[PDB]
């Protein structure tokens, strides 16, 4: 199990200067947790951290994405809040999914301070819900953090 | 675990030279993922962290992967991932981060994914890097993960 829980890291971050470390730790946790499912062929998409969707200056760069090498598209994206709001950042992922540019089917936002998750699925009319379950991957993403 | 696509295959397939962003981040993912269970199991004491700031500000260096000592709040091992065009830069960078700064870094590595070659630099080796993938700090061959 994790040598240091997210709860402990958050409890110890009195001045808030550890936020970047905690954020990258979540990225590490998700990437490391998902990777063996990919290598074992349980999931078809490669987990990739901090990967640009395009070469544009303004390209989105999701904290974690699930990449389909065959179609050259990200199918699931995960954003970890960092000194930012869960709700705010979710309104952002919804637009990314509903504008249909990138082939993204599902998105998540995780607030590491409260360990709360929001999910959005393409086709859900712009309304997000409180879920950590990926229907694309068939896994509970909260299990990895 | 075997990698579904080898780095060799990825590079072979990118004749046209436009897939560097994906290949580079895949290397980060493989190193982070490969090392993480050693940290979880307490075989190594340092957390593998991708693209993490060494210090405060937009001035901070950000190596591709580092091994973080949560007790001293320092990176003890850093890894840069490059292709040929960045090799000279990244070799100079790891030496300077280790010898011209006080970040607590004991070892640095450059992995060139185009050639799949490793270089190592150890604090105190007088600026001279060698062609090794073995971390003495971790007692681990980093090449086993890529
Ligand atoms: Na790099």
């Amino acid at each position: 199990s994790h040598p240091i829980s997210l709860k402990t890291l958050v409890q110890e971050d009195d001045i808030g200067v550890n936020a970047p470390i905690i954020h990258q730790s979540v990225i590490a946790r998700l990437t490391a947790g998902l990777y063996p499912l990919y290598q074992s062929k349980k999931i078809p998409f490669e987990p990739l951290p901090e990967t640009m969707l395009t070469e544009g200056y303004s390209s989105p760069v999701p904290d974690v994405l699930l990449y389909d090498h065959q179609t050259e598209e990200a199918k699931v994206i995960i954003e970890v809040c960092q000194n930012s709001g869960l709700k705010h950042d979710t309104s952002k992922i919804v637009k990314l999914i509903e504008d249909n540019a990138y082939g993204i089917l599902e998105g998540f936002v995780f607030n590491y301070k409260t360990q709360q998750w929001l999910r959005y699925r393409l086709g859900d009319g712009g309304v997000a819900t409180n879920s950590s379950f990926s229907e694309v991957l068939q896994v509970d993403l909260n299990t990895f953090v």
